[PDB]
């Protein structure tokens, strides 16, 4: 069992082995920047805030060490290292999670560099790439955004989330659909493609509402195959009542776009979740010829997560939660 020290940082108290070295902060769980010292590259140390508070904090706590313990592919973040000072189950309340320091994200590069369309291409193509593997695992991120998208010097992409989402938000969602499937993530990356394309958020609306708005002026009210699956009659009116915007046209607000990308970006942008391009699909498509690769693709490994549909004590969570620290295996 590693040394640990103890550091307290921003009125926040920090307690590592000695192989992570110079801790600065970079967020509020909260996170920190260290010196891996075993490798020599910088890491992000995630230190869960009140693991297991409640119920729900302590599922919320086994989720998120789960899920990044399956986490396996290159366009998605994964877990390094897992580690507590705690020397037992009884002593056990606090947890930490290691990653690769991703340079940074896609905000902070549209800001200060300009992107080429062949920028896009290769940023876009990952994020997709990254997405096919995620939703083969049967998961749905839900809050893509440019701030869940890290970029390292080379332009190459990791999803992650660092838990306004809304301009990326799919419309079903800010309907309250409860149903929800993985193309909501592919109406994220719709918004995010658009603006690298035109470098302004796409719907940018002032609430909830007037974004939804803007949504349907642009890809159209409801057609009736639509509106045929909306079981409530409420939900039916209101969703004319919020296209009643003059209407806009697609590819006139894409003018200066390669025309592979305007094709692409209305197959992303469609309102039934059901007539939306997958993951899967959108690699094939022509507009990522440079990079598309199928047998350089892959789908994750069957996870399980009965552990969704499960109602147990807070000291079952933390006991399970604290097997899955004890068993992590790093990458070589
Ligand atoms: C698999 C997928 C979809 C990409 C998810 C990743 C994460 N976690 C993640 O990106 N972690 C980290 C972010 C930033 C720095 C880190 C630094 C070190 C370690 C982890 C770090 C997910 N969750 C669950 C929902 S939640 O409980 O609201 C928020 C977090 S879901
Ligand atoms: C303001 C825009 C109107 C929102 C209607 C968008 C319809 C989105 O698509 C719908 O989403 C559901 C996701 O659970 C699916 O189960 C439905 O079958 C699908 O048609």
């Amino acid at each position: 069992r590693p040394t640990f020290y103890r550091q307290e940082l921003n009125k926040t108290i920090w307690e590592v082995p000695e192989r992570y070295q110079n801790l600065s902060p970079v967020g509020s769980g909260s996170v920190c920047a260290a010196f891996d010292t075993k490798t020599g590259h910088r890491v992000a140390v995630k230190k869960l805030s009140r693991p297991f508070q409640s119920i729900i904090h302590a599922k919320r706590t086994y989720r998120e060490l789960r899920l990044l313990k399956h986490m396996k592919h290159e366009n998605v973040i994964g877990l390094l290292d897992v580690f507590t000072p705690a020397r037992s189950l009884e002593e056990f309340n606090d947890v930490y999670l290691v990653t690769h320091l991703m340079g940074a994200d896609l905000n902070n590069i549209v800001k200060c560099q300009k992107l080429t369309d062949d920028h896009v291409q290769f940023l876009i193509y990952q994020i997709l790439r990254g997405l096919k593997y995620i939703h083969s695992a049967d998961i749905i991120h839900r809050d893509l955004k440019p701030s869940n998208l890290a970029v390292n010097e080379d332009c190459e992409l990791k999803i992650l989330d660092f838990g306004a989402t809304r301009w990326y938000r799919a419309p079903e969602i800010m309907l309250n659909w409860m149903h929800y499937n993985q193309t909501v993530d592919i109406w994220s990356v719709g918004c995010i493609m658009a603006e690298l394309l035109t470098g302004r958020t796409l719907f940018p609306g002032t609430d909830h509402i007037d974004q939804l708005k803007l949504i349907l002026r642009l890809v159209g009210t409801p057609g009736a195959e639509l509106l045929k699956k909306i079981s409530s009659e409420s939900a039916r009116n209101y969703i004319q009542s919020l296209a009643q915007m003059p209407k806009m046209n697609f590819a006139n607000v894409f003018i200066g776009a390669n025309p592979l990308a305007v094709d692409l970006l209305e197959k992303m942008l469609v309102l039934d979740s059901d007539k939306r391009i997958t993951a899967a699909q959108a690699l094939a498509h022509a507009y990522f010829a440079q990079y598309h690769d199928p047998d350089d693709e892959p789908v994750a490994d069957p996870y399980d997560q009965s552990f969704e549909s499960r109602d147990l004590l807070i000291d079952e969570w933390k006991s399970l939660t604290y097997d899955e620290v004890i068993s992590f295996v790093p990458p070589p």
